[PDB]
């Protein structure tokens, strides 16, 4: 029986993930079920809280990435790290990062709303998502759109306390400890193709 | 009376920090004794371990910066990003995803290497180099200058790593949290003001 088989079959893993995100909860994302995979925590920006950001900083690499559509990154006039122009100080606190992220992901945002450089790291998702490119950036934005949420999400790599990166079993264990659905990009590909999801 | 009184007079605080760095231990740095200041953990690159880096990732913002001299930054072709910030960097060899504590140390060692070439490093990456102003803290009172100044003053390889101490709830550690962390971990706490007084007092050009 596969590693993630206890989280259910691929379709179930995706559906549980989408439901968690709709409820404002986070998920864990892997390339596939290979046991040597590293994994990220994902939160929806729509419901992002200071406490969630704080957990990321505590538990992950701390290099927290903001995954955006091409259109939203264009709207911000991004090519580079970013900082909210207003409402923050050193930019690095969990509240400051959330402010910066909320500011950047805002569909009514203007480029001047952000300063550059900063302490939040935006990534552009490829058009087509995981069906075009199997990256965690694509997986993040796809999950938001499939969940019917603001098409922006935050990711950060889960880190073991000794500083090595969490691999699949540690990610599974973390998901169980925090009631976070675990799923894979492979899961998402099977799901999108099966349910004809052009996003 | 002063918030940092426990760590000694300004001159003592600097002497103790230098000694700790000489012994391969880390220190904590603040602008001054003001309560609202946020503080950084500093480690010397020369003696940097996986475990030290893991502590930074675990306890701090995770945006670990590499403070370099101008000479070294130029040796790496790392111009200002847009500012003291440059593009992020990754070791070309000897790493994988580049984000593990070991991989960042590898990247940092490769970058700080006196005999390093710009082509030892891929960009972007997961380590964030910062350019220190010539003159150090006597020219600019930044933590980047503080870090490189401490290394030169301690006689070490002129490169250090810094990261902002972060409380569990995501807020940034201020002077009282910084003092508690320092005592708990046997890490000297000092200020940039301390370093300014010391460098002038002891007529320290560092070049």
């Amino acid at each position: 029986s596969s590693l993630l088989a206890e989280f259910g079959d691929p379709i179930t893993r995706v559906e549980n993930a989408l439901q968690a995100l709709r409820e404002g909860r986070g998920v864990l994302l892997l390339d596939d079920e290979d046991r040597e995979n590293e994994g990220d925590i994902i939160y929806a920006v729509e419901s992002l809280t200071t406490a969630q950001m704080a957990l990321m900083i505590r538990e992950c690499s701390g290099i927290v990435c903001l995954c955006l559509t091409e259109a939203q990154a264009d709207r911000l006039a991004l090519p580079v790290s970013i900082e909210a122009k207003h409402g923050v100080t050193t930019g690095v606190s969990a509240q400051d990062r959330v402010t910066t992220i909320k500011t950047a992901a805002n569909p009514q945002a203007k480029p001047e709303d952000l300063a550059r450089p900063g302490h939040v790291f935006p990534l552009r998702a490829r058009a087509g998502g995981v069906l075009a490119r199997r990256g965690h950036t694509e997986g993040t934005v796809d999950l938001m759109q499939m969940a019917g949420l603001q098409p922006a999400g935050v990711l950060c790599e889960l880190t073991n306390p000794d500083g090595s990166m969490a691999k699949t079993p540690e990610i599974i264990e973390f998901g169980k400890l925090h009631n976070m659905p675990v799923l894979t990009i492979e899961d998402m590909v099977q799901y999108r193709i099966q349910f004809d999801l052009k996003l």
